[PDB]
RNA sequence: CGCGAAUUCGCG
RNA sequence: CGCGAAUUCGCG
RNA sequence: CGCGAAUUCGCG
RNA sequence: CGCGAAUUCGCG
């Protein structure tokens, strides 16, 4: 019965609920009703509700300065953030073992696209209810000025709470001219090493810290 | 009848604020405290909701894989131009002299919706329904039949075949990720020039890095 | 131009 | 293989 | 692309 | 066995 519990919790009621079990349904369930193509119409939909949000809370209007925020409204982070709020993780149906916070996420925007398509698609309607249990938050985080940790400052933390040690950003190369420069440094910690290019040296290093991070994930 | 209304008659719809349409239309270099560098930001995810809401509604195969490929290509800034087209905006865009591109249009294009989504108050639903009547037909032929990428490879296989009178060639750098999602990196040279590129496969990269180094041979 | 081929690339 | 493009060669 | 196969990997 | 991502070979 827990299908009429999380609605009282969202403030709707679906009335088709086989719509919005599969909303919350991962393949790893039931491969033939999952919440795959929901979370592809989630993430546009749920990326407007926030992008329309920012440009009208936010104290500076300029690209420049909406861009770095709107990266963390709409992060995966951010979306478990939300998420969390509503529970969500103990209402999902997936295999024992294979839940995370990359499929709350997903799961969380399906749920909308499902509010959305289970309203007769009713743009305002689902975004008001959105608002109503989320505009808070998001109005907060623009405040606080949250804001996506760059990849050189993520790799340190993680290179450091493993092996308490920082990596390593060898200069290798210098290709392109004056005019159009192109740098490549190598990243490295214990013996992983990964390589960026970029018009910076700054730039190049985090090509090669974002990519040394991935290396790290599954080791 | 003025531009405005000329457009807003095209358009269908007839903004209850003139202004706002002007900021939607106005280039940085026309006015440097009213362009539409706000309603471009807006109107990006504005209009990819439309677009995307249509895709998974009346798309054949509804698939994940599938699906990335089309939306990439329907928010393309090539694909926009096309509906912008049909609109011929690019004769109500206020800017200085010669520097309006392919670019500067389809973000005109979004900000354009951006205003009339607030200039109705906010209403989505209505927005969106305007925008459908004008393109729904459009975006549903290229969904259905599907899209025709370019070839990349084959043009540039003339450009360097003429201006050298020899065929580029292709350098595998590196391959990465799980075996049933793999990433190429391969590397297209020609005569002493070189790019990259990223993809899926060994063609798709291919694709990727044919594409720079032809936006850069006609660079030097 | 038409026919027949070689080579490269892409598409089906 | 078919089809299309580019370079090339042969015949008409 | 079509047909016939080999290999690696993910899913059922 | 079956579905999917990739890399090759033969035939059309």
């Amino acid at each position: 019965k827990m299908l009429e519990q999380l609605e009282k919790k969202l403030g709707y009621t679906f009335k088709d609920k086989s719509l919005l079990e599969k909303a919350l349904t991962h393949v790893s369930y039931s491969k033939k009703e999952h919440y795959e193509t929901l979370e592809f119409l989630g993430d546009a939909l749920v990326n407007f509700f926030i992008v329309d949000l920012l440009v009208q809370y936010s104290p500076n209007k300029r690209e420049g300065f909406l861009s770095p925020l709107k990266a963390y409204l709409i992060s995966e982070e951010f979306f478990n953030l939300l998420a969390q709020k509503l529970e969500l993780h103990k209402f999902i149906r997936i295999k024992r073992g294979k839940i995370n916070e990359t499929i709350i996420g997903d799961v969380f925007k399906a749920l909308w696209a499902a509010v959305y398509i289970d309203s007769g698609r009713d743009a305002n309607f689902t975004r008001e209810l959105f608002y109503k249990l989320f505009k808070e938050d998001i109005l907060s985080a623009i405040k606080e000025g949250r804001v996506k940790k760059d990849y050189k400052t993520i790799l340190q933390e993680i290179t450091q709470k493993r092996w308490k040690e920082r990596p390593e950003y060898r200069l290798i190369s210098v290709e392109g001219p004056h005019h159009k420069k192109k740098f490549i440094v190598e990243a490295k910690i214990k013996e992983y090493r990964t390589l960026g290019e970029g018009k910076s040296k700054k730039e190049a290093e985090q090509r090669a810290a974002e990519e040394l991070i991935k290396l790290l994930e599954e080791s």
